[PDB]
């Protein structure tokens, strides 16, 4: 859609580059919101409404092509990004779902490189990122996510897209979902936009999920009918790693008697483990927790291959069909390798209570405990703090105390 005169005020992050040699070096960057966060509307006579709702393609009167879908569909600027929950400190990114007077932004956001044109490409295969969270105001079903997907650097940057990554175009995943606008450009045929996504987190203070899902395309990919359903070129399930979908009960929650005890602050270290060709083999995830280290948990449950590592065997012998068909661990490390935009984010499922990342035997939550009217009797007002987004060499981006 065609941006107006509202001026996009981006917020700065401070992240960080690591090597072992140097340490991590402060970087400047910039936070942008999703495109379809931005208030969108009609031109100028052309009566009152939008231009679509999430799951649709954009309304045939002013959209009957992508030309005029560009000029009657306008994209206002947001000139102050705490309107929609989100502020930076320094190298804090704090993300509310819900503020203060009750409106409910629950943002998304991505990764600016400094120029503020383009987003930050992170090539991770064979090296590691890191963050700080407190995740201490997100009970049972709210979803706080950092993550990965294989956008394009500029956002689709065209003629009937000016705005660019500058106003969040370009989002894809791996869902292959139908948004009104694709590549910011008028979604006439209502394809998905599909794009290969490493969940890195997926959490709350009840639990922790991690996420490769492979797709059989590079960059964003538009699909059609089949192409966009469970069976078509993105994996939708991913191969999931949560502690206790393998059976270890004690490793993640609220409490002493976790291992990682999400009443306090910690840090998030997932490294992308390559062999001496370049192709990635393993992922490994573990946390740094009052000056020490918390290695992975390994896997304890029968029939399941013992590891403490996400690798081809473990998805496939979870079940990870989709995964492993459309490229498995090896075309996951190549999309990271090709380069991959971070986005944030933090969200409620009125439909489902998030049940698959933390009830049954993906943890504590009872059945309904995860719904948008449970959740805030628990906590009113549920938010997330990232911080020190730092990424470079396997061994540089954390310490331990001894
Ligand atoms: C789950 O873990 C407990 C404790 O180690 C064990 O006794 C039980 O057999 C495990 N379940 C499966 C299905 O492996």
């Amino acid at each position: 859609q065609k941006p107006g005169e509202t001026k996009e005020v981006h917020p700065q992050l401070t992240t960080f580059r690591c090597t072992k040699r140097g340490g991590c070096k402060p970087a400047t960057n910039f936070i942008v919101l999703d495109s379809l966060w931005h208030w969108i509307h009609r031109a100028e006579g052309l009566g009152p409404g939008g231009c679509g709702d999430w799951g649709n393609p954009p309304p045939k009167d002013v959209c009957p092509d992508v030309e005029s879908c560009a000029k009657n569909c306008i994209m206002e600027g947001i000139p102050d990004y705490s309107q929609y929950g989100v502020t930076t400190n320094g190298t804090s990114l704090r993300l509310q779902h819900i503020l203060p007077d009750g409106r409910v932004p629950s943002p998304r956001v991505y990764l600016l490189d400094k120029t503020k044109r383009r987003y930050e490409m992170l090539h991770l295969t064979g090296f590691e990122f890191t963050f700080d969270v407190d995740a201490t105001k997100l009970p049972c079903g709210m979803n706080s996510a950092l993550y990965l997907s294989e956008m394009h650097p500029t956002g689709a940057k065209s003629k009937y897209n000016p705005g660019g990554a500058y106003y969040g175009t370009g989002y894809c995943d791996a869902q292959c979902f139908v948004t009104p606008f694709i590549n910011g450009l008028g979604n006439i045929e209502g394809k998905g936009s599909c794009c290969n996504e490493m969940d890195i987190w997926e959490a709350n203070s009840r639990a922790s999920h991690v996420a490769p899902h492979t797709c059989n395309k590079k960059g964003l990919y538009l699909c059609e009918g089949e192409e966009c359903a469970f069976e078509g070129v993105c994996d939708k399930n991913g191969c999931g790693w949560n502690n206790y979908r393998v059976n270890v009960t004690d490793y993640y929650g609220r409490g002493e008697e976790f291992k990682v005890n999400t009443l306090k602050p910690f840090t998030v270290v997932t490294q992308f483990l390559a062999n001496r060709r370049g192709k990635l083999e393993k992922i490994h995830r573990f946390y740094v927790q009052d000056g020490k280290v918390i290695e992975s948990f390994y896997t304890n449950k029968e029939g399941v291959p013992y590891t403490n590592m996400i690798d081809d065997e473990f998805c496939e012998a979870t079940g990870s069909r989709k995964y492993m068909e459309l490229g498995a661990t090896q075309g996951m490390g190549e999309a990271l390798t090709r380069g991959m935009v971070l986005a944030m984010s933090i969200w409620w499922d009125q439909g489902g209570n998030m049940e698959w990342l933390d009830h049954g035997e993906a943890g504590p939550c009872a059945k309904g405990e995860g719904a948008p009217s449970n959740i805030v009797q628990v906590e009113p007002f549920p938010e997330v703090t990232y911080t020190n987004l730092r990424w470079g060499e396997i061994g540089s981006t954390y310490q331990e105390l001894q």
